[PDB]
C-alpha cells in the first residue's frame, strides 16, 4: 500500500528514554495543564516512603522534586488533585501522626515547581474539590463528617455545616449539599435534607427535603426522594438551582434499584433505570429538556449492580452517536449503535471481509461487537475500552469480534472512520491504542504476556502501518501517557525491564516524522451521517447536516496544537421524526404521528395525578432536544390539560 520513508532516522533521535530508579506500590501520573507539558508521577512504598518527579518535556526527562515534600509521606487515597484547566494548582495529601488535631497538605499553585505545607483544622474524608469557577476556591468533608471550605487555595478553611453527606460544586462557586439529622449518612438514608449556598457558607437554603441522592448533568440538578410511608423513591429535577423542582416522568424504583446519569449535555439526558429484581439490566430513557418527560430508549440495557459497569459509550468524534451493550433473552450480549442520540438502535455493520464466529448462527451475516468496561470486569483479555476523540472527526477504535455476540475469545482491533457506519480490522490481536495530533498521528502497542521493544504507527488513520524498535532492551508495557486532547506529537511509553525490577519510559516526537505543517489542499469536503447522497436529507441528524473539512488519508502532515475542526451545518426542513411525544401521547404503529393515550397507567398515572400545571398541559409533541430543524412541520393544535383526563376516573371530594 503505503508508509513513511526514513523514518528509523526520524525516531531515533527524538526518542527519550528516563530510567525511574526507586519506584513501588502506587504510581499515579497526572498531566498539569494544557500545552504547559507538566507531568507528575507519584509512587509510595510500604513497610514507607513517597517519590515525586515533574517533567515539563512531555516526559522526556523528569527530576525528583521529593525534596519539596520534606520526603513525606502522601496518602494515595487522595491522589493528586489538580486545579482545573491551566490553574496550575496541585494538592497532595501526607500523612500525618495518628494523635494529630488535623490532616496536613502539600499544595502548589506554580504548576509544582515550589510546594507549601499547610496543617489542617480537620482530617479529609475526601480529596480536595475545586470550584470549576475559581481555582483558589476549595471544599473538602471532614472524617468528622463537617463540610469544610477554602477561599484562599487551602490557606485557610472555615467549617460551613457540620454534618454533610455529600458536597458538589455547581456553576458560579455554589455549593449543593446534603445533610443529616439524627445519625449517620447511612441510617438517615432518605431522610437527608439537601441544602444549596451561593455564598460560600453565610447563608443557606435547603432545597430538598426526604432526599435520598443528588447529582449534577448538564444544566440538570437532580435528586432521588423517598415516597411518604414508603421504600421507594423517584427523581426530581431542577434547572433553576433548587429554587423549583418537577417530578420526572420515569418510574419509582425500589432500594435495590437504582437510577443513573449516562450522559448529560445542555440540551439532555440519558437516564438508566435498574429493573426491579437483580436483573444486571436496565431500560435507558432520553430525556426532553427539560430534563422532565421521558421517552424510552432502549430495553435491556447492561448495567451491573455491585461494581456497576455498563458499556454505555458517547462516540465523540461524531455528533449523536453512542454505543452499548444489551443483555439478550438467550442470555447472550451484544452491542448496539445510534446515531441519533437513541432516537434509533441497531446492530453495529460488520466489516466487508470479516469472517463471522463460533458465536453467529449465519457464516455470512453477523455484526460487530464492541468490549467495553463489561469484558474488561469479567477479566476477558482487553487492554483498552473504545476510544475516540472530539478533534479527530469520525474516528472510532475498539477491541470486539465479529458473530451475534460478544464473544470471550482474544479480540483483535478494529477502526471506524466515519463514526461507526462502517468497520475495519485495524490490527490483529489486542493493542493499546492512541490519538496524536487529532487523528494525524495513530499509535498502537502490541499487548503481551511478553516484554516488548517495538512500537506501531499510522499517518493514514489506521489503513497501513508501520514498525518501530524503540529500544534495544525490551520491557514489560505498563501503559501509554500522552496529552488530554489527542493533540501533541508526544507519546510516553510505560513500562518496567525484567530482573532488580525498576520502570522506565521511553518519550517519542514525532515531529520529524511528520515535518510538513497541513495545508488547505490536504484536507478534503466530507458529509458527516451520510447514507443515500442522492436523498435531500441525506445526512440530517436532529434537524441538520454537517459538512466537515477532514486531513487526506493520503496527505502526511501535522494539523497542529492549533488545529479547528472546520464544519458547516445545513439546516433541514422539520419532519414529524424531529418531534418526540409529549406527556400522555405516544406514537402507534408505521405512522409517526404522535396520538394521544386511551388512558395513562404507571408511572404515567403516577405523574398525571402528581405533576404540574405546565408539563401535564400539552401539545402532544416536542421538539428533540439538541434538534434544530427549521421550517417544514410545526405541528398545529391546541394546548390541552390532561389533569381533567387522570382525575376524570376517580370521585373527587367536594
Ligand atoms: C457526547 O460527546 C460529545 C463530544 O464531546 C459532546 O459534545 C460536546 O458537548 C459539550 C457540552 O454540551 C460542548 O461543550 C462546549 O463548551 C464550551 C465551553 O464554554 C462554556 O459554555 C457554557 C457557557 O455558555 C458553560 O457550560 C461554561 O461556562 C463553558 O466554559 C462552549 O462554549 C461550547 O459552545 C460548547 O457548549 C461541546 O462543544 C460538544 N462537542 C462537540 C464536538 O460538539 C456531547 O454533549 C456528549 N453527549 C452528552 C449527552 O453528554
Ligand atoms: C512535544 O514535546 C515538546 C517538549 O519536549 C514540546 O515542546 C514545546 O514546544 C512548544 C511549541 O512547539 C514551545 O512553546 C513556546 O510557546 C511560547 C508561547 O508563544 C513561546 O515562548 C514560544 O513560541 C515556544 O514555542 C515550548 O516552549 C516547548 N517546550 C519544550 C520544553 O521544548 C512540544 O510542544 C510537543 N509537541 C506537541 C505537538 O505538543
Ligand atoms: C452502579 C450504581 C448502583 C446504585 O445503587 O446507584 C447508582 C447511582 C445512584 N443514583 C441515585 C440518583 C441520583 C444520583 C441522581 C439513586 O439511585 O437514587 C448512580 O448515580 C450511579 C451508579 C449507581
Amino acid at each position: 500500500c503505503g508508509r513513511v520513508r526514513d523514518f528509523v532516522a526520524k525516531l531515533a533521535n527524538n526518542t527519550h528514554q528516563h530510567v525511574f530508579d526507586d519506584l513501588r506500590g502506587s504510581v499515579s501520573l497526572s498531566w498539569v495543564g494544557d500545552s504547559t507539558g507538566v507531568i507528575l508521577v507519584l509512587t509510595t512504598f510500604h513497610v514507607g516512603q513517597s517519590k515525586l518527579y515533574r517533567s515539563e518535556d512531555y516526559g522526556k526527562n523528569f527530576k525528583d522534586i521529593t525534596d519539596l515534600i520534606n520526603n513525606t509521606f502522601i496518602r494515595t487515597e487522595f491522589g493528586m488533585a489538580i486545579g482545573p484547566e491551566n490553574s496550575g494548582k496541585v494538592v497532595l495529601t501526607a500523612e500525618v501522626s495518628g494523635g494529630s488535631r488535623g490532616g496536613r497538605i502539600f499544595r502548589s499553585s506554580d504548576f509544582a515547581k515550589n510546594f507549601v505545607q499547610t496543617d489542617l483544622p480537620f482530617h479529609p474524608l475526601t480529596q480536595m474539590m475545586y470550584s470549576p469557577q475559581n481555582s483558589d476556591y476549595l471544599l473538602a468533608l471532614s472524617t468528622e463528617n463537617g463540610l469544610w471550605v477554602s477561599k484562599n487555595f487551602g490557606g485557610k478553611w472555615e467549617e460551613i455545616h457540620k454534618a454533610v453527606c455529600l458536597a458538589k460544586w455547581g456553576s458560579d462557586n455554589t455549593i449543593f449539599f446534603t445533610t443529616y439529622a439524627n445519625g449517620s449518612c447511612k441510617a438517615d438514608l432518605g431522610a437527608l435534607e439537601l441544602w444549596r449556598t451561593s455564598d460560600l457558607g453565610k447563608s443557606f437554603k435547603t432545597i430538598g427535603v426526604k432526599i435520598y441522592s443528588f447529582g449534577l448533568g448538564g444544566r440538570f440538578l437532580f435528586a432521588s426522594v423517598m415516597a411518604d410511608k414508603d421504600t421507594t423513591r423517584r427523581i426530581h429535577v431542577s434547572t433553576d438551582q433548587g429554587d423549583t423542582w418537577s417530578m420526572a416522568q420515569l418510574p419509582s424504583v425500589g432500594q435495590e434499584q437504582f437510577y443513573s446519569i449516562l450522559a448529560a449535555n445542555d440540551d439532555m439526558v440519558f437516564m438508566h433505570v435498574d429493573e426491579p429484581g437483580d436483573t444486571g439490566f436496565g431500560t435507558i430513557f432520553t430525556s426532553d429538556d427539560r430534563g422532565i418527560v421521558y421517552s424510552k430508549s432502549l430495553d435491556r440495557h447492561l448495567y451491573t449492580t455491585t461494581g456497576g459497569e455498563t458499556d454505555f459509550t458517547n462516540v465523540t468524534s461524531l455528533r449523536g452517536v453512542y454505543i452499548t451493550s444489551v443483555l439478550s433473552e438467550d442470555n447472550s450480549i451484544q452491542t448496539m449503535i445510534t446515531f441519533d442520540q437513541g432516537g434509533r438502535w441497531t446492530h453495529l455493520r460488520k466489516p466487508e471481509n470479516s469472517e463471522c464466529d463460533a458465536t453467529a448462527k449465519n457464516k455470512n451475516e453477523c455484526s460487530l461487537h464492541i468490549h467495553a468496561s463489561y469484558s474488561i470486569s469479567q477479566k476477558l483479555n482487553v487492554p483498552m475500552a473504545p476510544l475516540s476523540e472530539p478533534n479527530a472527526v469520525g474516528i472510532v477504535i475498539a477491541h470486539g469480534s465479529v458473530g451475534d455476540a460478544i464473544s470471550v475469545m482474544v479480540p483483535d482491533v478494529y477502526i471506524s472512520d466515519d463514526g461507526g457506519y462502517s468497520w475495519t480490522k485495524m490490527l490483529e490481536g489486542p493493542h493499546y491504542y492512541t490519538i496524536l495530533d487529532s487523528g494525524g498521528i495513530i499509535v498502537a502497542i502490541e499487548h503481551s504476556s511478553r516484554p516488548i521493544n517495538v512500537i506501531k504507527f499510522s499517518t493514514d488513520e489506521g489503513q497501513c502501518w508501520q514498525t518501530y524498535t524503540f529500544t534495544r532492551d525490551p520491557i514489560y508495557f505498563t501503559g501509554l501517557a500522552s496529552e488530554p486532547g489527542a493533540r501533541s506529537m508526544n507519546i510516553s511509553i510505560w513500562g518496567f525491564t525484567e530482573s532488580t525490577s525498576q520502570w522506565v519510559s521511553y518519550t517519542i516526537d514525532f515531529k520529524d516524522i511528520l515535518e510538513r505543517n497541513c495545508e488547505e489542499k490536504d484536507y478534503t469536503i466530507w458529509l458527516a451521517h451520510s447514507t443515500d447522497p442522492e436523498d435531500y436529507e441525506d445526512g440530517c441528524i436532529l434537524g441538520y447536516k454537517e459538512q466537515f473539512l477532514r486531513l487526506r488519508k493520503s496527505s502526511m502532515c501535522q494539523n497542529g496544537r492549533d488545529y479547528v475542526v472546520t464544519k458547516q451545518p445545513s439546516i433541514c426542513l422539520c419532519s414529524l421524526e424531529d418531534f418526540l411525544c409529549d406527556f400522555g401521547y405516544y406514537r402507534p404503529e408505521n405512522d409517526s404521528k404522535c396520538v394521544e393515550q386511551p388512558e395513562l397507567k404507571g408511572h404515567d398515572l403516577e405523574f398525571c395525578l402528581y405533576g404540574r400545571e405546565e408539563h401535564l398541559t400539552t401539545n402532544g409533541y416536542r421538539k428533540i432536544p439538541g434538534d434544530k430543524c427549521q421550517g417544514g412541520v410545526n405541528p398545529v393544535r391546541e394546548v390541552k390539560d390532561l389533569k381533567k383526563k387522570c382525575t376524570s376516573n376517580f370521585l373527587s371530594p367536594e
